[PDB]
């Protein structure tokens, strides 16, 4: 059952039976989901748990009066959630940047998402829907495009459907159109200005931004062509 | 003042502004912002206005006792978030492929996406962390892995806040990043080519009854 | 009128004219609509009535107190055009087979017509909507896909009892089947060439003409090779 | 059964599992097809679920008191018909034309399927019934004749088992026909780019206001 | 203050100084917009001035007891709208023709602006989107489209706030989109010494009297 | 008649029977005209009914004591033309340009129109009267100034309360943005070249696209050099 203790205590020798046998400390407090699946049965639970204070998804199954004195072990902890850092992959380490020489700017230094894509539409859109590959800033400027699009989609979906589930559409309004926007900004005037000169421009607007307001010129280097 | 009447009339004001003026009808329900600046009160309102049964936000900015007995005047109502439908971009197209030919293949035959990443990181991983353009299938899987991990990110900061949103992007968007890692590690793997020829083959093997196709379905494998 | 034996009369010394004149078997049960233009009464008798035994329409018309007692002659007696196919056209013909080398495959060695139409989408899309002809298959599939549509639509408005739902029925399996044939047939000529789909079909009409007990157990298979 | 409370429960389950999955207002209204298969028991239930006002065909399978306590699984809700305008084919587009440029012509230009039908068995019967491609105009004509020739037996199929619907094939559905007939047949009797300026020409002719259009519409004519 | 005394004055001062220094006879009737800002006190005054008996709108700038004992300095009396027949372009003189020539034909013989609208988008569509210059017909198309959507959207501005000037553009000012509309997309259809040959001889055609004029009047044809 | 509940119903029938016939969300509230043709009254049902919720025009014709009880069916229903722009042209994509690209300017970056009419005029007066086409851009800016000066016609005359003082206030900021946007761009592709201009269109988005706190505090000015 769902509130019963019995789908507690299940999963609570889950817990202790991995912090026997993989030296694991895990909290498990509370089940969200516990399915229930006779073939003995096959019961199929989630467990979130405190890892050093931290909640993480993860998944039970373990195959079992009659219920709580039978054969008993768990086969499966597969967690929720693969994205973990498994792949330390940097948006710019091809194109010759980093993300630290992209923290150069200021965290609003950008234009907003609909700037960016007005630009893109503007001088790209022929080249960006098209049957080839033009260059790795078009390969990558496409998967950006519709990463920004799915994320809106998901925006007016929690939009549409507690009652303040307004905060979530700020947070991906701010946190992760701030990524957008630095992946957005960076292949458009990679696109425009040529590769290199984004490149020292990073540089020279970093010098310009690391010295104090007392002893800083007046005009920031910009992107130019006149 | 943050949930006052005057706010809301002022949001009614500037519904109605812009219904009379770029020619729309929004039904506005409810505010989620104000932000008073004194320079005459310089406000900065963000409201949602209901339009066709899609509730979406709106920002805006009106300039008006001396509060409302003032000139109120309208300067700007544009949405958030561009995606308005404004480029049709396919993510196979630069390849060979189209979006219907990925959905051509049923929806459940695309391995999840946690075997789909341990499948990438196993295989190409010393390519997929270094600084080359090595093929656009590395360029473009980089920038899949990462949407999926922005996607992640938030799953966990929805949970860790305030569900039926952490399986809404696995069904939804799980399905699309399944559909993109599963057609560039298999083009990595076993060419492009290959991969274009095994859509139209397995699409044309899944709808063919069953007694008059070969028995087995096809795989792709060395 | 409509309802009235006059009308009735009508037809009747109608058909019996036709059975004088141009000598065919005629009989006659019911006219479903008599349009009149007096001028002497210009009649549009729609009369159904039966070359063969069948509720077939004869569209005439007739030059007629004084309306029974006055001169009855036919000068139209038409049927509404093509009757049932005075040209015989076979729709693989041109394509080198023939219905005679398809009648053999059974109804469910076709895929189902969403599942088809899903093929030519999917893998022919760029072609069957580009302005080239490209090939005849193109062709004969871009209006047989139309020819679903138009079916399709009527199937929609049809449902806007019973009734309707066995309309609906007929529409999707008797044709349909046609259609299953056609875009079975164009879709497999396109994929595997032309002849290696005739030759697919004599070998496959070898193998379902013979008993069950004398064939190998399991259907030949289309792949091009 | 075909008619009791368990079908119509099954079919409301089954549109609500819509209602979770695809997350639209499909409403049900009733059971249209219905097949009671034991295995554990096997459902082919054709249901319509209503779509705010329109109707359209769908289909449900929820396998299933022994009955009733049992896991029950919906694995589909798809549509019977393809026509959810999946592809936009033009029938004229490879000609030259397009479905804008043939309605310069207003609905009542074109002859009648009649006068059509023996004018394409009058002049062109014995390639049109022979093995071989003479033109795409023969192939797409071919096609035309026969698709009236199934919407003929579709209205003497009709009218044989129970109206009005056959004279809805005969107007609205034969509306195209007859478009696809008369294009056909003239660009076979006066030549392709002749039909194209005779389309560009009538356009010219109906647009014009009354006061200053000649009587004499114009007409395709090779004497 | 708006409606006051002084901004009524002060508008009267500076017609009568418009009076001395350009000479004319402007009367003025009422204060249109005005600002008042402080510096020494600024104004922005819209009045208007009329001219005999017709109305156009003009502009004053006076900058001025401790307001009215100071030097009131007029230094402007600008028109707002530079139409004042400082240039005679003709729409139709790079094309060959002028406005003399397409008064041969009526004010009504021209088709409406919806029958001309969806002739161009049926028959150049592609190239009337297409980032080229493919002609001068072309650029000068894409201007009268546009120019007749800017008109459209002031005619459903004003029906959503306070009437009869939604049938103002649309007859006259719609008659000129319905001139330039006709010569261009008959210029591409049938060349531009066609259209000319036309208008001449479709002067030929009204200019005659009823009794020998033929019926049919001149119409543009290709096949 | 005009004000009758007739009308109304026949135009509440007209919009529910759109709703049966080609599914499309719709609601009503007035008919602003309604001519008569009696043969059976031919009407002119200009009816206004929102598509979207806003009040665009549905011109309809239908054919109707017995004025109630009668057939009522619609052949007709379509509004005026070109509802909002069938075909999306845009105003500088032939001239290199967009207007995404033109968005980014400030609505103040350009000098009035009467300031660019003069420019025009005072700098191109032989070239844009001349019966040679010698550019685009000329033949774009003789359309143009004409586009204006028939609007100018228009504000003179609303001219002949404070209705008309907005509607000139409208067609002069609203509409006048873009001609001056139009003018801009063509005199100073004649002056400067033209991809000159589209240069210093993109580096004029990128200075302004920046945040006031992290750009040179001048903006990039135009000149050939």
């Amino acid at each position: 059952n769902e509130n019963s203790l019995e789908i507690e205590e299940l999963a609570r020798f889950a817990v202790d039976e991995h912090n026997k046998k993989e030296n694991a400390l895990l909290e498990f407090v509370r089940v969200v989901k516990a399915k229930e699946q006779i073939i003995d049965t096959m019961y199929y639970l989630t467990l979130e748990a405190k890892d050093g204070g931290k909640k993480k998804l993860y998944e039970a199954k373990v195959w079992v009066g009659l219920n709580k004195y039978n054969f008993k072990e768990l086969q499966e902890f597969k967690p929720v959630g693969d994205a973990g850092g498994r792949m330390d992959i940097d948006p710019y380490k091809e194109f010759g940047a980093t993300v630290e020489l992209l923290s150069f700017l200021p965290s609003d230094f950008f234009p907003s998402v609909r700037d960016l894509l007005d630009t893109a539409s503007a001088l790209y859109r022929e080249a960006l829907e098209s049957p080839e590959h033009c260059s790795p800033h078009h390969t990558a400027l496409r998967q950006a495009i519709l990463a920004w699009g799915e994320l809106m989609t998901l925006a007016t979906w929690v939009g549409n459907n507690p009652a303040s589930r307004d905060l979530v559409v700020n947070y991906v309004n701010t946190n992760m159109g701030l990524k957008i926007r630095q992946l957005l900004w960076f292949h458009i005037s990679c696109l425009t200005f040529g590769r290199e000169t984004v490149l020292e421009y990073l540089v020279s607007f970093g010098v310009w931004i690391r010295t104090p307001p007392a002893y800083r010129p007046p005009n920031a280097p910009i992107l130019s062509t006149l």
